[PDB]
């Protein structure tokens, strides 16, 4: 369904059509689904640079690395060379219809439909889960904290359930980890540094990602007592917010302090926030690997 894939596609046709004597769609369409796996198989042994990740190219990297069932990778490329896109042209014309009639030949003993859409799924959610990271890192990188810290939340919870159904479904979690952390320290930062600026407007700022952020969220960087640097980054922003405590303070900016810190010290009667993610924005498999290799080559 781009420019790519479907010229990929007619040259992929055109290379199966040479490889035997026989024309007919029948013989072509074989051959053409044997050299596009080969070639998708090639990608998927590339060890390649940290800004290319070649199961961003094309759903079938994404089941050669996760083991998918071969039947379901079959299904998938045949959906691939029975697309209306390939309707026009004289060289994919033909083998487009014999595609779409093996399509309707297959049975729900070789192929579950369920299983299908599920391994589909997976994809679906794995560019997702792509495009709330790229989002998150790009917003890190221009110092927009909050649009950065609510994508990476979403990137890292994600992440976290791609990677429970097998190794290759998802990203680095590392990475991930660091920058929701963070995003965090910064926001809470900020929050501070407006806190302390004795303008009216920027106190009530800083109160408001206080509020509305760092409370709220605070309980995913304690779920998991192995998550020591998590743990660490909360008892620090523990700790800046007690410190205002230790000398005399004004006494509405004391008001406004411990209307949020009993809930910063303890927040484990609130672990769920019920906030909404952010809404991802339409895109193409180009701009999904372009946006993700700028971020990876700009990292910060
Ligand atoms: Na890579």
């Amino acid at each position: 369904f781009s420019k790519h894939l479907k010229e990929e596609t007619i040259q992929i046709i055109t290379k199966a059509s040479h490889e035997h004597e026989d024309k007919s769609p029948e013989t072509v369409l074989q051959s053409a689904i044997k050299l596009e796996y080969a070639r998708l198989v090639k990608l998927a042994q590339e060890d390649t640079p940290p800004e290319t990740d070649y199961r961003l190219h094309h759903v079938v990297v994404y089941f050669i690395q996760n083991q998918a069932p071969k039947k379901i990778i079959e299904k998938t490329l045949l959906e691939q060379f029975g697309d209306r896109n390939l309707s026009f042209d004289e060289r994919c014309h033909n083998i487009m219809k014999v595609a779409q009639a093996k399509l309707e030949m297959i049975k729900p003993e070789e192929v579950n439909l369920e299983e299908y859409e599920e391994w589909h799924q997976d994809y679906r959610k794995f560019r997702e889960t792509t495009m709330y990271l790229i989002i998150g890192l790009e917003n890190f990188q221009r110092e927009s904290y909050i649009d950065s810290l609510l994508f990476l939340i979403c990137a890292y919870q994600n992440n976290k359930e791609l990677l429970s159904k097998g190794l290759y479904r998802g990203h680095d979690e590392e990475l991930i980890s660091h920058y929701r952390r963070e995003c965090l320290l910064k926001l809470n930062e900020q929050a501070a540094e407006l806190f302390e600026s004795g303008e009216d407007r920027e106190v009530n700022n800083g109160l408001i990602i206080m509020n509305e952020f760092i409370v709220p969220f605070l309980p995913l960087l304690l779920v998991d007592e192995m998550e020591e640097k998590d743990i660490l980054a909360v008892e620090d922003m523990r700790n800046r917010w007690c410190s205002y405590l230790g000398q005399e303070m004004e006494p509405h900016l004391q008001e406004k302090l411990t209307d949020f810190l009993p809930k910063l010290l303890d927040c484990s009667m609130e672990i769920k926030s019920f906030h909404e993610p952010p809404k991802l924005p339409s895109y193409s498999t180009h701009e999904l690997c372009e946006r993700f290799a700028r971020i990876m080559l700009s990292l910060s």
